[PDB]
């Protein structure tokens, strides 16, 4: 890891529900929009009982491409997935997962950290949460965020859906960190489980 | 063997095909794992058409059920349910099947395996294995709530045909063991 860096990195932002917070306009944001493959590590606090909370989302955020992003989200029940879509008809690619992530421990808002990496390579992508690798997906038809149709926007806490925010996250974003490298279960693991 | 077989199941659309009372239902009611194969031919234009279903039809029970499913787009797909709070698994594979090609409704063999001891569901379509998943908490039928029913054709959930599936179950088969992938790259050719 010493010589791999982010193309796109933000700490410590607090989200309240349906507010989202975006970072389209963000150094790296084209990057991000154009990604074939990487690795996605986002650090949270959640304080909402929305039952879908995106933590990243990209997608097209215009009217009538409403199936067209991508996010990595967490559930109400503690579940982590993600969705990747150019509408129905071209691709849905997804993961849920449960029992993976708490709301809270002790009282307090506790702190979880979930990792998605995309593989174009062996055509993988891989689900992490807690320092658990908790699903693999192998699709014969490989997409990922450069198969999108007309994306125009990056952001925390929601997804852009004709607009508005939709799947919208409350509470903190404490480190969310988007690499263009795929990076090794092993940290992946690590980095997730401290 | 299989546990359960039928063949040249003709449906209408909407009206399903019920195999709960078919001797070996109760054992797929049950399944911990396994592998199911079919050859179909769809003659309806509906979006999402289960091919076979195993799953809870009571009122209040909708999202506890199993399907393997086509759609009019040439996708393959299954999900597998207990409830979102409980396991939402899925898979859903585009351009994998052909619904109608040279004005002509065509036939289509379709597969999925679950593996318990692998933890891996594999979906095979027309000689191809076009996705696997793995996960760490391993779910098949014998893990959803207040199973009943066992359909060809649709997915009942409250009661109603959801899903529905027109054409011909040209062959069916469930098996409680778990085929090769080199096996089911060649029954699905
Ligand atoms: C993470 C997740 O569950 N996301 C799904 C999402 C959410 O469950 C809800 O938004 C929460 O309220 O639901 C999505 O589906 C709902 C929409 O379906 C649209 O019809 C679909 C149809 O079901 C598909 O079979 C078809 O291929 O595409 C149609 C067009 O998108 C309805 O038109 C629309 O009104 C909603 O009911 C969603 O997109 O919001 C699916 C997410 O996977
Ligand atoms: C194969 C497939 O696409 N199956 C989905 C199915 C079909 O797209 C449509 O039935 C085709 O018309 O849609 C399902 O979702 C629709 C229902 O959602 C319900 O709310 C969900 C909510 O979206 C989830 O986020 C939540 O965890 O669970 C809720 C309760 O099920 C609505 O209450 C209901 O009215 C429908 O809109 C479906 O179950 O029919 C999802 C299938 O995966």
């Amino acid at each position: 890891m010493a010589d791999i860096g982010s193309v796109l990195q933000k700490e410590g932002i607090e989200i309240s529900e349906g507010t989202g917070y975006d970072l389209s306009k963000e150094p790296g944001a084209a990057t991000v929009k154009a990604l074939e493959q990487g690795t996605i590590v986002i650090s949270y606090k959640t304080t909402s009982e929305n039952a879908i909370q995106s933590l990243l989302s990209v997608g097209n955020g215009t009217k009538g491409n409403q199936d067209r992003h991508f996010h990595l989200y967490i559930t109400n029940a503690g579940g982590v997935g993600m969705e990747l879509r150019n509408t129905d008809g071209e691709f849905k690619y997804t993961l849920d997962c449960p029992a993976a992530v708490r709301g809270s421990y002790k009282g307090e808002r506790v702190s979880n950290t979930v990792a998605l990496k995309a593989d174009k390579e062996n055509k993988q992508y891989k689900l992490f949460a807690n320092g658990e690798l908790i699903a693999t997906l192998d699709q014969e038809a490989f997409k990922f965020i450069s198969d999108i149709t007309g994306v125009d926007n990056v952001m925390l806490g929601g997804t852009m859906r004709q607009g508005t925010v939709a799947y919208p996250f409350g509470g903190s974003i404490e480190r969310m960190q988007v690499y263009r490298d795929v990076l090794s279960d092993d940290e992946l693991i690590a980095v997730t489980g401290k």
